[PDB]
């Protein structure tokens, strides 16, 4: 009984935030950097999150974990390698795993993250270090997954890098650039450097993905969607307040990479009211069901799918549906996309 026992596909889950407890508690005693607990179980329990608490909140328990793998070459390519046998299992037969190589660096990087220690591991090294351990899971488990590089919100000098890093790993599973971190700071949608950074994507080919109307309000989607351009909107909850906006969006066929489990645990979605999905379900919306951190919010595929089936009435014909659209709406090149469609249509029949 997985709600959904089919192929699927998704297009919104950090790999920083999916990696396996038992690997963090790994790589912490073998450096020697302090962990907030030594159990896998009570490790769970301070990283994890049990009820609702806020996106700023719920961004600090990277804090906990992510000096304990940033610097190390060992555990980048092991983390991304991991990945892939986790969405094996969870049927997912394609995937688009999104991360800042900046925060995972020890060298090259202005504010350094997490205290370190200057090193070698720059940011194009962390690129391609996810993509050897990328590659090799879809060897070893058979699943396709290209990856997306992300702009942190308070930081806008990183940005144009991350643009030359889309660029130089194009296709090499590298395939869109995005725009997470803090949604809650003002106007950190237009500092000049993601404007920069997304308007060279606009006029280089690259793919674009921005998180908005995750906290914010019906506004920051709109210059997403207007001034930045993207293709995308990662999770886009409160674009449903703005009636005008939502409607252009569902006539553009805007995708929005819904995260149901993520919502309520961010508190981007008061649980008094009616989840934005079941009106992307009725208004037959472009959108996909993803997990957004799994590691962070105690969970698996199946928890967002066991969600939307329970609460909100989903049913197996809009699970086929909406994994059709990610398909379609993936940043795979047309080829592989066709190649996409055709491998769930035959499954799905
Ligand atoms: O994975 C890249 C970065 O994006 C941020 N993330 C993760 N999850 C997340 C959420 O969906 N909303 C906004 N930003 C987010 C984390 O800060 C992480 O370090
Ligand atoms: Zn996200």
């Amino acid at each position: 009984t997985p709600a959904f026992n089919k192929p699927k596909v998704e297009l919104h889950v950090h790999l920083d935030g999916a990696i396996k407890p038992e690997t963090i508690l790994y790589f912490g005693k073998k450096r020697g950097i302090a962990l907030p607990a030594d159990t896998v179980e009570e490790l769970r329990n301070i990283i994890g999150m049990d009820k609702p608490l806020s996106l700023p909140g719920f961004l600090a328990k990277f804090d906990y974990y992510m000096p304990v793998i940033a610097g190390c070459r060992e555990a980048i390519k092991r983390i991304a390698y991991e990945f892939v046998e986790m969405k094996a299992k969870e049927g997912v037969v394609y995937v688009e795993v999104r991360y800042s190589p900046h925060l995972l660096a020890n060298s090259k990087v202005d504010p350094m993250p997490w205290n370190q220690t200057e090193g070698d591991v720059t940011p194009d090294d962390v690129v391609d270090l996810v993509n050897q351990g990328l590659q090799e899971g879809e060897q070893a488990f058979g699943i396709k997954v290209r990856s997306i590089l992300c702009c942190m919100r308070h930081q806008p000098s990183w940005s144009l890098e991350v643009l030359e890093l889309c660029k130089k790993y194009n296709q090499k599973t590298v395939v869109a650039m995005d725009l997470a971190g803090d949604e809650t700071i003002e106007g950190s949608s237009l500092f000049p450097g993601h404007v920069e950074a997304y308007e060279g994507a606009v006029k280089n080919g690259i793919h674009r993905t921005v998180h908005a109307g995750e906290v914010g309000s019906p506004e920051v989607v709109r210059e997403a969607v207007d001034i930045l351009k993207t293709e995308r909107v990662g999770h886009g909850y409160h674009t449903i307040e703005d009636e005008a906006l939502y409607n252009r969006l569902l006539k553009e066929n805007m995708h929005f990479e819904v995260c149901p489990w993520s919502s309520y645990l961010t508190g981007a979605w008061d649980p008094k009211t009616t989840h934005a999905v079941v009106r992307f379900k009725n208004d037959k919306a472009n959108y996909s069901l993803n997990t957004d951190d799994p590691l962070i919010f105690k969970s698996t595929l199946d928890t967002d799918y066991q969600m939307t089936k329970k609460d909100m009435g989903f049913t197996e014909e809009e699970f086929k549906r909406l994994n059709i659209n990610a398909a379609k709406s993936s940043f795979l090149p047309e080829e592989e996309k066709k190649e996409l469609l055709e491998r769930l249509y035959r499954e799905y029949q």
